[PDB]
Order: structure tokens, then C-alpha cells, then sequence
């Protein structure tokens, strides 16, 4: 049967959820859209609701809709972001303008949390082995983050983790890139899933020593900033670079060796130090994968090959496919209708 909604004025437009949703609160983010803390009395759980933002004003938006609903719906770990439930007010397409998503909520993202906590060493793994493992998970269905960054991982008071944002094309006109693959940032030849270790490797620094690892301006002063410590390319990688300006730019920049990570993070479980010059490497090629990274002995108190699931095939099909800002509409309505709660 279809629930009772009610109405009420959040974040500045029209609310209406279905009742089971109660004490809609605001976040004070508005990083992530428009999104309220909510209690589910259906389930029992403390929810995060977010209103998606005139859902289908374009093309670009309408299938950027449907993208998001779709990976949501796909992704079922305990540690991704997941849906609980979408709903929407209407009763029919014809209606139809809203879409709601439901998951579960944490309150906090990493970002702020190196401004309170002082991180010992343990919570550091415990938070790095989560991000490895709903990576492993994302990956393994073919998704890639991309854009992989503390603000993107949400973390509840009990340093439990969710990864957020995965998936999602790229930029319009910016973006901040203190954590993005060089790979990526110079645009190279084809990019594999390493692109995010690169990123749990800034993390992962920055959780150690409270700095941002490279917190450089612009673009160019990010890549000094990198190639001081990892070094600059040997003929290896930059004859992989299937490239031309960027290759012929790179190598015109000054000869740099690798600095020694030992010394870097002075005072560091060593561990962690190893784990950190296998995610810190130019070359994405001879970069550590997720799976992989989750066997290091650093993360020895809470590896379990069991209970580091892999996630089923995404039928990413739809992404070659150009259709009419009314079809993709139509898309995403039904995979509203069709979505069934998990257990
Ligand atoms: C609702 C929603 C829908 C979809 C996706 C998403 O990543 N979609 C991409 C396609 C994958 C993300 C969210 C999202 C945003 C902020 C959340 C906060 C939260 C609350 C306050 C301050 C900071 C945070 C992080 N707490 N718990 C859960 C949260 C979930």
C-alpha cells in the first residue's frame, strides 16, 4: 500500500516523505545536496535523507539522476554508501518531479575529525581497512571513484565508515585535487582502478601526521609537491604515457629522486610506512590494489578473506546510450518503483 506523507519546509522547498520518516533535521553541510538526519520508526535506524535538486532539469542532470539511483541501488556493502529506500510524492509519471534517497547516517565525515580526535595508531588502520575494503567491493563491480577524498568518506562516532560519491563522471567549471591521482590531473594514458589508492595513500598520510600531504595552489605546484617525495619519472613510466603534451611537460620539469617515506613520517608504526610506499608510487601500474592492500600486514588485527566481499557485475550499459531528457526521466522512475528495501 502506498504510505500517508506530510509536508514541511526544510532547506528552503517543499518536503514530503512518507511518515515513517520522522524529525527531519539539516545537516549545516550542503557539500552533499540538500540532506536531513532522520529517524526511521520503520526500520528503527537514525537515516540520512537527501532531496535531489530538480532531478531532471537537462540532459546532463536527468541522466546524472538516474546514474546516481542506480549505483545507489547496485552497491550493497557495509561499507558504501547504500540505499535503505527512494521514495517519491507522486502517484503517477505524470507528476513525477522529486526523487528522495534513504541511507544510513553517520553525522561526520573524515575531514572533520583530524580537528578533533588526535588519531592514535590503531584507529588509523581500522579507518584505512575500511576504505580498502568497500573499495575492493566498488571496484570489483567495475566502478571507480575517482575523486576519492576525506569529505567522501562518512564516518559515525564510532569510527565506522561509509565511502560516498563513487562513481559519479567528472566536472563541470576547479575542484579540489589534494588527493587526486596525478594520473588523472595531467590526463595520461588509459587509467585503471589504482587511481584510488593513490588517494587512500594521501588519507592515509594525512591520518598519521594530522598535515595534508600536498596541499599544493594550483596544478602545477601539485605536481611539485608530489614529485619531491615519490620522485620524477623514469623512462618506464613516462614511455607508458600514450600521451604527447603532458609527457613532453613532465620531463621538463627537474630530475627529483624519491625521498625516503622512513624519514618522511618520522615516528610512524613501520608497518604503516611500507603500506604507504606501495600506495604512493607514480606509477599506477606498480601500485597496490585494494584486495591486495587489505592482506598487508598493518591491517594483521583485522583482516578476514572471509568477510571482504566482492560486489556482482554493474551493467553499465546505459552510459553509450543517448536519450531524451523525457527518457531518462522516465528511467529513473522506474527504477523508483521497482526498488526493493534490502533485509
Ligand atoms: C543521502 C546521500 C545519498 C547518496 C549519496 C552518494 O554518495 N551518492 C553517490 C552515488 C554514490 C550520499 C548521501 C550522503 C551524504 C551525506 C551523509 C552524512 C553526513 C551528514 C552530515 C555531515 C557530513 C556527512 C557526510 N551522514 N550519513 C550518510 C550521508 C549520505
Amino acid at each position: 500500500e502506498r504510505p500517508t506523507f506530510y509536508r514541511q519546509e526544510l532547506n528552503k522547498t517543499i518536503w514530503e516523505v512518507p511518515e515513517r520518516y520522522q524529525n527531519l533535521s539539516p545537516v549545516g553541510s550542503g557539500a552533499y545536496g540538500s540532506v536531513c538526519a532522520a529517524f526511521d520508526t520503520k526500520t528503527g535506524l537514525r537515516v540520512a535523507v537527501k532531496k535531489l535538486s530538480r532531478p531532471f532539469q537537462s540532459i546532463i542532470h536527468a541522466k546524472r539522476t538516474y546514474r546516481e539511483l542506480r549505483l545507489l541501488k547496485h552497491m550493497k556493502h557495509e561499507n558504501v554508501i547504500g540505499l535503505l529506500d527512494v521514495f517519491t510524492p507522486a502517484r503517477s509519471l505524470e507528476e513525477f518531479n522529486d526523487v528522495y534517497l534513504v541511507t544510513h547516517l553517520m553525522g561526520a565525515d573524515l575531514n572533520n575529525i583530524v580537528k578533533c580526535q588526535k588519531l592514535t595508531d590503531d584507529h588509523v588502520q581500522f579507518l584505512i581497512y575500511q576504505i580498502l575494503r568497500g573499495l575492493k567491493y566498488i571496484h570489483s563491480a567495475d566502478i571507480i571513484h575517482r575523486d576519492l577524498k576525506p569529505s567522501n568518506l562518512a564516518v559515525n562516532e564510532d569510527c565506522e565508515l561509509k565511502i560516498l560519491d563513487f562513481g559519479l563522471a567528472r566536472h563541470t567549471d576547479v575542484a579540489t585535487r589534494w588527493y587526486r591521482a596525478p594520473e588523472i590531473m595531467l590526463n595520461w594514458m588509459h587509467y585503471n582502478q589504482t587511481v584510488d589508492i593513490w588517494s587512500v595513500g594521501c588519507i592515509m598520510a594525512e591520518l598519521l601526521t594530522g598535515r595534508t600531504l600536498f596541499p599544493g595552489t594550483d596544478h602545477i605546484d601539485q605536481l611539485k609537491l608530489i614529485l619531491r617525495l615519490v620522485g620524477t619519472p623514469g623512462a618506464e613510466l613516462l614511455k607508458k604515457i600514450s600521451s604527447e603534451s603532458a609527457r613532453n611537460y613532465i620531463q621538463s620539469l627537474t630530475q627529483m629522486p624519491k625521498m625516503n617515506f622512513a624519514n618522511v613520517f618520522i615516528g610512524a608504526n613501520p608497518l604503516a610506512v611500507d603500506l604507504l610506499e606501495k600506495m604512493l608510487v607514480l606509477d599506477s601500474d606498480k601500485r597496490i590494489t585494494a584486495a591486495q592492500a587489505l592482506a598487508h600486514a598493518y591491517f594483521a588485527q583485522y583482516h578476514d578473506p572471509d568477510d571482504e566481499p566482492v560486489a556482482d557485475p554493474y551493467d553499465q550499459s546505459f552510459e553509450s546510450r543517448d536519450l531524451l531528457i523525457d527518457e531518462w526521466k522516465s528511467l529513473t522512475y522506474d527504477e523508483v518503483i521497482s526498488f526493493v528495501p534490502p533485509p
